[PDB]
């Protein structure tokens, strides 16, 4: 039942918004597989500190383009190296953090292209002999999810250290046939393999193709947020406390302004997953007296697994007034 989106754009902000999009229309009778391609740029994470993840001025120098994603996890570069694959499904009741599943069919095409004894780790990373190639993250609104990836086969490595604050290319783990091919083709053999087919002919019908209604609206994506500079950098956090620590789930880096005992401001960043803004958090813990006790009781009734995926309660209550 699946279908296929080879995204035309260069532009990430283009490639990011057509991917909401489809996920904000997408029906129950057919989840797709978007591939894409981008020049130079930067990635964050959805509750990222832009300004402490990217060395801006060399970025600006480079003409490397910023934008944020909206799911949880770290920093990325992409470049004409990189294709960025992404499987848009119904989310199942077990389905939301379960990587293995979902890259499953990735390692396995990778398999059948020579890159033998690729495997997930770290939860979220495809490696292969020790060495990360891929990164995966995971977003879910409305009973709707996508699961996205980089697959490095010719990444600039020394540009991805420069512009961010062991990895490796697929490109000498393939078989031969493989090991010269456009970024496009490599792209397009993932693709075939996905599909279990030997050319892209037997599986033109399965394309789905932007209608211009389509990108009138993946336009107005763009303008409004991923090329939104307060969508991109954020509002500057008011705050004389900063809480950080690393958890199971990831970094949590909490930025607190307190006054006559109680939270006045906070922001919250970090790089773990979650299936609900973190904004609900927030919004909760304004006003609240700055103490355990009254900090958990706010936050009683929220489940933690929505928020703050392998992230407790109680850890991030201790972290925020330890
Ligand atoms: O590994 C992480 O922590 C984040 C990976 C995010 C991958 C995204 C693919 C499409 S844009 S960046
Ligand atoms: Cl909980």
């Amino acid at each position: 039942g699946m279908r296929y989106v080879i995204m035309q754009s260069r532009d990430i902000r283009e490639n990011l918004a057509t991917e909401d999009y489809l996920l904000n229309t997408l029906s129950f009778e057919e989840p797709l597989v978007l591939f894409y391609i981008q020049e130079p740029c930067v990635i964050l994470g959805r509750n990222q500190n832009a300004y402490e993840e990217i060395d801006l001025a060399y970025a600006r120098e480079k003409g490397i383009v910023i934008t944020r994603r909206l799911s949880g996890g770290g920093a990325v570069y992409d470049d004409l190296g990189n294709v960025s694959f992404s499987f848009v499904v119904q989310e199942g009741h077990q389905a939301f953090g379960d990587f293995k599943a979902f890259t499953k069919p990735i390692i396995e095409a990778l398999h059948k292209m020579g890159a033998t004894g690729a495997e997930i780790s770290g939860r979220n990373d495809l490696l292969i002999d020790g060495k990360k190639f891929s990164g995966n993250a995971m977003y879910t609104k409305k009973g709707k999810m996508y699961t996205h990836g980089t697959l490095m086969y010719d990444v600039d490595l020394a540009e991805v250290q420069r512009v961010l604050t062991r990895v490796t290319n697929l490109r000498p783990y393939l078989d031969e046939k493989y090991q010269q091919l456009t970024i496009e083709e490599f792209r397009n053999r993932l693709l075939m393999e996905l599909f279990d087919v030997e050319s892209l002919t037997e599986i033109a019908e399965k394309e789905y193709v932007l209608t211009k209604a389509d990108q009138q609206e993946i336009r107005k994506l763009v303008a409004e947020v991923y090329g939104n500079e307060a969508w991109i950098f954020g509002e500057a956090p008011k705050f004389t406390i900063k809480k950080e620590e690393k958890f199971k789930g990831g970094i949590v880096d909490a930025r607190l302004t307190v006054e006559k005992g109680k939270i006045i401001e906070l922001t919250i960043y970090g790089d773990y997953f979650a299936k609900k803004e973190t904004t609900e958090i927030v919004a909760a813990l304004l006003g609240v007296d700055y103490q355990y006790s009254s900090i958990w009781q706010a936050l009683a009734a929220f489940n933690f697994e929505d928020y703050f995926v392998n992230i407790t309660k109680e850890e991030f209550v201790h972290l925020l007034v330890d």
